[PDB]
């Protein structure tokens, strides 16, 4: 197959989380596959079609935790799949994947904004926000909040290992919005003062979890302790299709040196492991609203989303399958 | 007012957490009172103990939350203050000071073994023991459950800002101790496989609250959650007398390049503040047992400890006061 | 311009709850549209629109708290902006006023007596049944199961400061039931005895929260602590749209003089405030079930009831709005 | 008033319990009504119709609880009775009761076999899976689980007072799943080893709660104490459409014979009473997940399990009456 | 017996509270029995003891539920008991009362103050709080916080029947202190702005139980729901003594009318009963720290208090018996 | 060397269980020191110390579980070996195990009746009492209240394997108690309507926890969460000296025959494991109250029952080693 330089980029920059953040993860997945599409030399569809079939497994195959990956993927090649099946020529089966990419990445940008809109109504003012990690659709509410004239001050957590943190802080305080930065033991200690949580989300399960950054499950645990309200961000690409029938999402489990550098952990004693999960689970009863681009909902109301936007697929293959 | 360099570096290294952990801090402090005396070239006891009480308070006044460092201050000066107003001579006075010294320093030394001998009863073969920062009174309780043949590993928390994990990964690794090293985050990801919670005490008040590094509370309160034991192994100078009245125990708040290099954080703008509690106050209902040299307590009779050996000196000034 | 007196009257008497209750309340402002439309002297539709559209807005700004007063003028003004706009005539538009405000009285007459029907079945001979405030859903289900020829018992609770425990209780007794009639300060002290705990709503929120009378949420609470089922007898009106995209509902602060009489209050030193909340959020865990007139459901499927009946309205403007 | 002595020997074998189990007991009643159909010598329509009502009756009026039951009989005279009031033939009324029972029947087999696959999916490596009672539908989880590789153990409580965890007991050590084997009251005492809980329904509730084997409730309980998940293995036809309007579920209370022998009990005082309740009611809040063969949902979600399946018949009467 | 008119004046003022508050009640009761022995035209010894053991008695008889009141008596009688046992002449007697009754009393007013000291040192500046009832030890410790120059602000709960929160709101005001007042229903809404819960108590009891105002258990119920801490002021006479030997506090059930007025019960129908418990009952899981003039205790440790201080006279019958 | 055969007698009985009850157990290990030293042979004083030495390893190694054994060999021989340690001849000696054998045994009689009475004072009439396993403490409780007229119900749940119930079911039975007997997993199902929970002990730790029957802990449960008061009824000499300095309790493993009979067990394949737990640990959250002979605690002051009465003891070996 003839895959293209901006396939094999954008998966390395997955991987070694240059490109980050579940939401921008899966346009930048959509938008390599419409780069494929632009530019295939190829002159069957058939060939067109093995083409992008491939360039989405490479995909895939970056990062497994966040199912707004799969489900860009899925958006993409569900339709080229379907368009190429009725022997869709080749300039037609083209545009549908370029097209297709386009929708999703413009829906993606609109969901956000949208949910931006809904939850900064759940934000009132003098309120302390306490967040985790570095989620769009958290500081969408955050942002759109402050721009209502609300005066919050948001609580970062840094977020070990890899400091998400600091671009949480950094971009929140540019636009005006008061900053307290802590280490993440700290949050129990700080959610006396502090009035709501707002965190993303990666994957959402049938039975109202939340997979997100490691530590949220903790966040929450000492949220709910407090009576502090747990609000989770997350578009509705966000929740996972295969937990409908069963799964178990997958734990990314990253390299020790992000933890312990290289220059380090080398002189420590065999008999130590370094274990980093990059994410934790979030059972639904430590949270209050899942707000998604549709409108707030409880989190056992995750199923309905699934079922009313993803159901039917699941008795179909992956359509980058054969 | 003649105060040897002794005392002066002493509270520099306490200060900089050169010398650190509550318990080595009391003892450094019993130490410079001792050489203060060893070395002091006083003619009457009341030039004596103006040196010792001037010593005493540059001592005091280093870190705040550590009870243990005003309780061996005290150990000393109370002791000292009996002999000066008895008559004491020059050189009674200078050996009341030096013994008492010593003694508290045995004392801490036996109490940290016996505490180790008292809570590894409490540790079963195959047991997967989660920690948190660096306690000499909690390793003590490892160490001696492996020497006796249990086949223990340890989940150690990295302990930001400071990293106190690294020095008791270290630590346990040495002794032939297999460890787990995660970020702090990752807490409650691990709990379901942890089987014991044992964890230090810089403070224990009149309730049985446990004042410890940041992030104890949380530990404990998802060991809680999980139906995990928590045992706190700490000794009886770890006690705060001055709760019994209702004092509050002031919890240190430490300098904002400890979680941020100077470098950086002078990089960013004025609207992100950066802070840094040293410890947080975890309530007695997440504690199971305190582990004690005196015995195995339910956190609740804290306060018979505290009556017992501390009560009778709240009637009295501080020794070191004017 | 031309509004008649029952609507003036109508408002009036919401305000000063002399009409009160969430569902009469409904009922009450449907009657004064239909009397205004049956009254009009508008001879052109757009005249009588107009009437509508500001005898809604007089009678919208009256009470906030029970969403199923704009649930009543919403479902006589959409159904009248939809004629007016499809260019009914004049007489066409009055009916479909009065018309559609009949259908909801009879709506909301008929679906009382159904949740009674529903939510006695889950009353047994012998129960104990506390309640709070004066609900007509709650007394429905009560009365119904009593008739059915089950030895029920209510605790009332008197509900300061308006003292509607009075009217509940005086009801009750009146249909041959027997009352405990308590203050709420003791519902704790008597939830030992208490079998089921049985309230009314004024709104119901997308996530499950029932907003009810001051005090329901500490009645919930500690039902909760015990074990009691708290059930909630609720119509489909008493649900809140506005909340699926995230509107807090605003809780009623009404006179300070109904709490301190205004003789005594004048003798009062500046520094007391006097705070008259009407209502609080009982968050959905502390519900069991809520009785509605198409079933039982758990709280959580609030978003279900809302979705499949007042979803479709969000992406317009208010029925009465220009 | 002509019943076929398969139905009577089905009913009796009912009722001592030789046919148990929620699936099993509602394939039996449809069989019986399978073979009333095929054995019948009615020579009218009529007749038939009321041969079938009235085995109906007869083999409703055996064992409440499990609703398994009544919506296998529901499935069967909902078609027959469609059938006879469109003026269907005598051997078009026959075949239509015969291919009826013959439906449910696969579809349980095949439900069964679904959930299997389903719930396994959620059976890790290594796990401890506590169950109780003997559970056709918890039984496929954990064989199709260990057919997967995944080496499990299973707990099996004897669940007194008929013993069902003999027969759990022999029929997973018959597929090579090793099994500990415990006394119901040690429960709690192994909740810390047991990863997975796993166990049937007779009954699920409009607002989620699960009717099961006597005992359940203080299963589920001590594993949401200590984050156990607790999964339950029920087909759609568990669930219980009267509960949507408000019924509750009579518990089964058998004979006492079934506690204390007969022998042994009439020598006790008449001043002891023997109480054996078959089933008992585990609340929403303890249960994570119900696996049906259309996929997880959280408790809550079994009100949207009714909605679609059999909220159409609640405003009819029963299909077997006059 | 020549009982004065002061014994019977202060008897009906206990009984119809104009004298109330369970340190005020006690303190009366020890001056009743003073002015007795003042007054007393006795000759004989034997004479003076009759009288004041019937005195005693009539005081005894007042209210039960408030400890304050026979610990008081217990206290002046044990002793006036020991001195007439050896043969103490008349005014040695006369004077054991008075000077015992003279302690009581001063001890007492000390005792408050010295609570006010101990529990203001847990106050912060900004701090609300949350009080019920009037409590003079409570109030002690929030004036004295006031006084120190932290700005404080309490919410006062009116307290229903008798408007006890008219008192404190008033009372507090005039110290300068800024009062919110609320009604008892409000007390859950209010928890979210609450730092700490301030209140009295009546009996406390070896388990750790703090009977005081009803109430006072949901208060505390909900300031454990969002972590506030409680904290009961009390002086160890608040301590119960036949606790520890298994005796159930008596809950005074106080007259309808307190309710409901006459001029409107006398209206209500037969079938309506109002309960008017004056007491509830705090367990003590869901109190923080106990405040008693020798320092905070945990609740647990009540047991200590009244083993160290009333162990001793419980093999003894009541020092005005015979 | 030299052992009567009624040591031997008594420990194969207490080895069945045909002697049983951790107070029944220590009377009849006494009991048994009380015969050796009575029948024996030995003409040097050393002779007995031997033969009781032995005789106290023999009655030790029988029942690890319950601690009231040791502490009543430990009764007997710390005064046997002051008395051989201070030059006691022959009948000195033999005379001090006697009387050390007749004090305990007094002292148990005793003990068990005063709790009866203590803890009687805390049933109230009407109550409903469930109670677990047969401990002659529980029943000391529940007769006394009904020998003081209270009309009390008991609910006898059945212990398994054993069937102590049944014991328990009878006996309450024949002094005129009405029984509810039920199967251990029915616990919660009637816990809604039983009123107190009174049960025994085999030992109670340092910090509250209790060891009793297998199950205690579920009922326990249960109980704290339908808010249930749970009473342990204890002598003092089943508090446990060694957890004091950190042991753990043995729990002891009975024979899998005693679940399933030797017949049935050997047909079982070899893939069952049978295990057979005799005792749990409830928690001391779970208690509300320890009644012992010297009144109510409590479940943290456990360890002020140790540190007064068995401290002492500690730093010396055991009363019966070489
Ligand atoms: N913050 C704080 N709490 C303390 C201190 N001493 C004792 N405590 C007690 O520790 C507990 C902490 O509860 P939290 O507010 O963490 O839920 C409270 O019961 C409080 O009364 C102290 O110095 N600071
Ligand atoms: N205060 C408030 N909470 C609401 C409203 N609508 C829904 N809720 C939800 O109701 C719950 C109340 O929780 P609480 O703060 O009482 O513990 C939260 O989960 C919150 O998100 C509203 O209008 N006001
Ligand atoms: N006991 C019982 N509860 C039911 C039934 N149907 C639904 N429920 C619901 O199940 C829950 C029972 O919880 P529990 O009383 O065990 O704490 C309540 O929310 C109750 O409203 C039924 O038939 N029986
Ligand atoms: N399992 C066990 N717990 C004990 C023992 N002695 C004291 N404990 C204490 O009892 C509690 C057991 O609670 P659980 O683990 O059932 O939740 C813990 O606080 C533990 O520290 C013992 O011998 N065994
Ligand atoms: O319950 C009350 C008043 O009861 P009443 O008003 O019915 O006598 C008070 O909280 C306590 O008695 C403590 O008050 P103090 O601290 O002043 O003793
Ligand atoms: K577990
Ligand atoms: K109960």
């Amino acid at each position: 197959a003839m895959i293209v330089k901006e396939v094999y980029e954008t998966a390395e920059k997955i991987k070694s989380m240059e490109i980050r953040g579940a939401g921008r993860i899966a346009r930048a997945a959509a938008q390599a596959l419409m780069i494929q599409a632009e530019k295939s030399k190829a002159k069957e569809p058939e060939e067109l079609w093995n083409e992008l079939k491939v360039a989405s497994k490479i995909l895939y195959n970056t990062r497994p935790t966040a199912v707004s990956l799969p489900n860009a993927l899925r958006y993409v090649m569900h339709r080229v799949k379907a368009a190429y099946l009725g022997g869709a020529d080749l300039e037609t089966l083209r545009f549908t994947a370029i097209n297709s990419a386009k929708e999703f990445i413009y829906n993606s940008e609109k969901a956000i904004e949208r949910i931006g809109e809904i939850g900064a109504k759940r934000i009132e003012d003098g309120d302390i926000i306490m967040t985790h990690c570095h989620s769009k659709a958290a500081i969408s509410v955050m942002k759109k909040a402050f721009e209502q004239g609300k005066n919050i001050k948001v609580i970062v957590t840094e977020t070990r290992p890899k400091w998400q943190g600091k671009i949480t802080a950094k971009e929140l305080a540019s636009y005006g919005i008061p900053v307290i930065y802590i280490v993440d033991s700290a949050a129990r200690h700080y959610m006396k003062m502090t009035d709501k949580v707002v965190m993303g989300a990666d994957s959402i399960t049938a039975n109202g979890a939340v997979i997100n950054k490691i530590g949220t499950s903790l966040i929450a645990l000492t949220a709910k302790e407090h009576r502090v309200w747990v609000m989770i961000a997350a578009e509705t690409y966000k929740f996972h299709p295969a937990t409908m029938l069963g799964q178990l999402v997958e734990i990314e489990m990253r390299d020790p040196t992000e933890v312990i550098p290289e220059e380090e952990l080398r002189t420590w004693p065999k008999n130590i492991e370094v274990w980093n999960p990059a994410f934790d689970v979030t059972p639904p009863e430590y949270i209050d609203v899942i707000i998604t681009e549709r409108g707030i909902i409880p989190p056992y109301a995750a199923i309905d989303i699934l079922k009313e936007e993803f159901g039917w697929a699941l008795k179909y293959k992956e359509p980058w399958e054969d």
